[PDB]
């Protein structure tokens, strides 16, 4: 058989193939030398036994507040952002190296941005196993499993107190990234630029900017309803977007991102984001009399760009963490390192940030519940009630716990059963192996990896060994830190994709992080001093409670 | 008037206008501080007056050479490379800049290949002279200034000794990463990549190389003639290649770069190049039989990537310096640094490299000798002559000197002329504003820009200023280095841009620069002891006086 079926390069070291049956590992710069990439340098093993576990490093995070606001007021807060900012980043190949179709470094695969790119390379097509080498010549029937471990039976709230206004910002922000290609195939984006370039305002390719701007002011095209500003109608803004057969263009708002009005949710964002920068216009004209429309709509594109970043790293990131350390958004922490200011998306990237189980059961807003019929393709939600109202009512209902299992609602869950089928599609390589791919060790059983007996049972007969575990249904599967949303791998998977992401950002290199670049010292701080509760209220009439925790 | 007209801010500091009629500078990180970013802060006063001339430096690397060559036996090399390459490279904004269309950082000027990027902004459309604020209200007539100071009247060849097998390289590499697009017009390329990727041979989109490969073997398609393998003809590879109207397609070679059927010297570097992909090929298959065509065609193009940087470094660019210390091409070198990987072609760079003064009053081949008539669309002395014959003519024929002035053939006039016309279209700074953008003072008088009088007071009538002197005149009648082929000038902006070029490659990248990306030990020698003499010989029957030097 094929021997790079059975990974045996350790520690990101390469396997190629070389004549009919042998191989070889470059483990060139792994920190390992050997046929596997297996012994050990001298620093290389000090630094993996004195690194204490991740569960160890996640108990220090979240405990002793006391200790933490002390050091917050320090330049020890400095130093672990750097800290975790570089060592989390370290983990993402950077250039790219894999896609779906080149399971090695090619120029197609460092110049082709319609392609994902991936950290492991696929299974090989011809190993023994689906997996590779271990498991069953078939993997579980994909909805029987969704069903059996996923599926939402009572309605599991989660316990940091993340509510359904993160919810939404969660998905409103990864899709400007996530935007899978429906006639390319698996591995295929739309979104090209590949991170925080807030494609999902100003759209992913300029013909689709070009209607949606005013071409006024560096201004976005909009309406009034209510006496309240929101995105202009598919009428005035001939832009394609994706609704049911039967509704009228006047019914239908443009955005940018063609799937935003499948929910009053991510249609709220796109409001709030859209007044967010012809607000920043008017700003910028204030202290530019003599710019035109097109540096006015540039340069609050960078400031949105900026302001974006702050609040998913201080506010999103920092909810999402539970950390008592004080995370800190400030570009000049990685100034002195070495960091490529260029990031790609990752098609396992996308695969662990499908968060299906933070949707509730139904949508409460005010004393009214609206069921997910009710919800869905509503287009007179959002007008109806306004942002005030919505982002009260996300801020006060708590979403779903991520990790655990069984909590997705039925109403969502074949999208879960359609990841796993396309996993198998991209022929990703088991959890384990991404476990390791990540620092941890891998699961030894799968009553280690679920903290229980049962279930763990189940997936035993199903899958037949702990190493043919696939990598979602892995993170959704894992048992949880005490009182958090999901596992570690989650954390220490996901934690290393999204500080890339936002980092190596161009408008976060030397080069650009400058107060020319947002237009002056006004344009900057609107990017240093960005909040979750500015983004809204300066943009709403009255405030709300506003805050990605419940109240 | 506009302020920033009078290019107030110095050392990079970034002009802009506030209000209605003031500017302010942003001299972040510059070095400097006060309203022009002219007041040093200590260490950068101790730099620059510690810092010797760029005479002074090229004197020091001319000269002496006993002590180059310990120097050059030792670790001493490896630490003067690696100090050329960064210093160099820090004159290069990375991540690009302005382009023609934003004369400010904007997002679609970092996200838009298209675009050509460059390094200074354009003189404001709306200021009181062409160049800014000096000059006439008028520039030059560009066809009278090229046939006063750039019409050759008598050859001069380069006393550096350069042959025409460089000249060619010089024209076939380029044309690879400079390739301005007629239709979107000035400022725009359709060599996306901007760089050494290799598209003048593989072609600048996917489609073009799918029509230009075998599919078998990664091979690229061809055709057998008197026994010796040349590029396809277009009927065999549909391919849009520029000809004469009137020849048939059975009579066109299809190449990767449409326009290179235009020259003899052209095709040939396309035929030898195109020999080697194939023979890499062989080498390959013979190391991986289980290896499909996609591998071994990716692998072998990444493989002669670094083939040409290699070459282009060591002896391409060693050729120009005329240096006595031995340039040397060693990725590893910047793994300790700051460096970015990528790479953005500059207007600049495009202008400055327009070297036509090279060429010859006519082609000596042999005891025959070829004019202009004879040898541009001569669609079959490549296959006359063959490889070796052409590359030992071009390697004992010299080319003409660069710079001095006066030195262009007439037959190829034209393109400095257009070349001048874009300049003032795309509105290029002055030279002087780009002698300090490169770390040059700038040049008080025609006189000291010349070494001499009569061409400075012609010069002066028609400029009025030396302020107001454009770009690339200015890069082609400034005084020579003693027995150079140009002046400090073409080295101290052109170095920035080649060396960020070749060096900011990602198969340059910690990432990349392992064997395991070149199919192994075997395929990384052939980039890491590439040669121009091996490249030529391990290709032809018989191996030619091969050189970039004449005999
Ligand atoms: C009303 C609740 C939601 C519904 C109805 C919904 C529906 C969908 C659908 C239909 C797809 C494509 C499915 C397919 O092709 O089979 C999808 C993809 C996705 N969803 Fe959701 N979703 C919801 C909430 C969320 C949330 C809260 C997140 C968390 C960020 C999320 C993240 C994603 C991601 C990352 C993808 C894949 C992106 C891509 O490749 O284009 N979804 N969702
Ligand atoms: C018989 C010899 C040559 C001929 C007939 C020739 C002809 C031309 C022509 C017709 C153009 C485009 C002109 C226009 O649009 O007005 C051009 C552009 C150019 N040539 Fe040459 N050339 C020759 C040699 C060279 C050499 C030796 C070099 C040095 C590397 C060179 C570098 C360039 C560059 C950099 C451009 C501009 C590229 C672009 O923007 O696409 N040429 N040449
Ligand atoms: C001074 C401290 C010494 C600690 C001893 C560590 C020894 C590491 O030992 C390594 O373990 C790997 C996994 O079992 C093997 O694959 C390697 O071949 C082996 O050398
Ligand atoms: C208490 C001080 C905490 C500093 C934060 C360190 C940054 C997080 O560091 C992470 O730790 C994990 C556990 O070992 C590793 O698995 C990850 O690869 C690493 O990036
Ligand atoms: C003998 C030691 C040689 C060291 C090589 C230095 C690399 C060239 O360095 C160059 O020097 C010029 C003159 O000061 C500057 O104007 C350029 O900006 C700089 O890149
Ligand atoms: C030194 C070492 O670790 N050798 C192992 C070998 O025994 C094993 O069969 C192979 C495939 O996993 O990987 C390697
Ligand atoms: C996923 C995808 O779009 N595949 C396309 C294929 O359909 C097309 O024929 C070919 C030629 O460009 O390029 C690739
Ligand atoms: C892929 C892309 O968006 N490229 C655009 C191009 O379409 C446009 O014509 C040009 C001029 O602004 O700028 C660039
Ligand atoms: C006024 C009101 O309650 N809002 C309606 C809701 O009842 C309905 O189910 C939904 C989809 O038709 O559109 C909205
Ligand atoms: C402190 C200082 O240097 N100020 C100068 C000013 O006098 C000059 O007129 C202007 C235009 O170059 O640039 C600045
Ligand atoms: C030089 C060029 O290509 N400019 C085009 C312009 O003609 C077109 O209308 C616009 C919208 O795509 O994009 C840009
Ligand atoms: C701009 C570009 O070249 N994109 C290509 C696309 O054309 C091709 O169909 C696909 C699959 O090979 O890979 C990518
Ligand atoms: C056989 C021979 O002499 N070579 C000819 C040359 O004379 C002619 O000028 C050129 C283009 O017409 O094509 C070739
Ligand atoms: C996809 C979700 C991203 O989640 C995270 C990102 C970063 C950190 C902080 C760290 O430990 O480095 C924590 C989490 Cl949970
Ligand atoms: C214009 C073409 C490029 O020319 C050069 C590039 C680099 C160097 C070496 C150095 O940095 O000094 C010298 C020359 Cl002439």
């Amino acid at each position: 058989v094929n021997p790079c079926c059975y990974y045996p390069c350790q520690h990101q070291g390469i396997c190629v193939r070389f004549g009919l049956d042998r191989y070889q590992c470059d483990c060139t710069r792994t920190g390992y030398s050997g046929p596997n990439c297996t012994i050990p340098e001298i620093w290389t093993w000090l630094r993996t036994t004195l690194r204490p576990s991740p569960s160890f490093i996640h108990f220090l995070l979240t405990h002793g507040r006391w200790l933490w606001d002390f050091v917050n007021a320090t330049f020890i807060r400095d130093t672990l952002m750097r800290l975790v900012l570089t060592v989390r980043s370290n983990l993402i190949p950077s250039p790219p190296t894999y896609n779906i179709a080149h399971d090695y470094i090619s120029w197609e695969s460092f110049s082709n941005v319609s392609y994902y790119t991936r950290i492991l390379p696929s299974v090989p097509r011809d190993c023994p196993t689906p997996m590779g080498t271990k498991g069953k010549k078939q993997l579980p029937d994909a909805e029987f499993l969704s069903r059996r471990f996923l599926l939402r039976r009572k309605f599991i709230p989660d316990p940091q107190g993340t509510n359904l206004m993160f919810a939404f910002f969660a998905q409103h922000f990864t899709h400007q990234f996530f935007k899978t290609s429906g006639k390319m195939g698996p591995g295929f984006t739309k979104a090209l630029g590949h991170g925080v370039d807030l494609g999902h305002i100003y759209g992913d390719n300029l013909e689709r900017q070009y209607q949606l701007r005013l071409f006024k002011d560096g201004k976005l095209k909009y309406q009034m309803l209510n006496g309240e500003v929101y995105p202009p109608s598919v009428e005035e803004a001939p832009v394609l977007m994706h609704y049911p057969r039967g509704i009228p263009p006047q019914s239908q708002m443009a955005v940018g991102q063609e799937v935003f009005g499948l929910l009053p949710g991510l249609m709220l964002y796109a409001t709030i984001w859209l007044r967010e920068h012809n607000r920043v216009c008017d700003l910028l004209k204030a202290e530019h009399p003599t710019w035109g429309d097109e540096q006015l709509f540039q340069t609050a594109r960078l400031i949105l760009i900026g302001e974006t970043i702050k609040i998913v790293i201080e506010e999103y990131v920092q909810q999402l963490s539970g950390y008592f350390l004080q995370l800190k958004f400030d570009p000049e922490l990685l100034f002195g390192a070495q960091f490529q200011y260029r990031n790609r998306i990752a098609m396992e990237f996308n695969q662990l940030y499908h968060w299906h189980p933070l949707m509730p059961d139904s949508f409460r807003v005010g004393p009214q519940d609206y069921s997910y019929e009710q919800f869905l393709f509503n287009t007179s939600m959002l007008v109806d009630y306004g942002v005030e109202a919505l982002v009260d009512a996300f801020s006060r209902q708590p979403a779903g716990r991520i990790g655990g299992g069984r909590n997705i609602d039925h109403h969502i869950l074949h999208v879960a059963v359609d990841v796993i089928k396309e996993s198998r599609v991209l022929r990703l390589q088991p959890f384990n192996e991404y476990r390791k791919r990540f620092g941890m060790k891998p699961y030894t059983s799968f009553q280690e990896l679920t903290g229980e007996k049962e279930m763990a049972a189940e997936l035993e007969e199903l899958y037949g060994d702990i190493d043919a575990l696939e990598f979602y249904p892995g993170l959704l599967l894992e048992k949880c830190h005490p009182n958090s949303i999901f596992g570690e791998s989650m954390i220490e998977m996901g934690a290393p994709f999204s500080l890339k992401g936002l980092l190596g950002n161009p408008i976060c290199s030397p080069e650009y992080w400058k107060a020319s670049t947002f237009g002056g010292e006004v344009g900057f701080n609107l990017v240093k001093t960005a909040t979750l509760k500015k983004l809204v209220c300066l943009n709403t009439k009255t405030c709300p409670y506003v805050s990605f925790h419940v109240p």
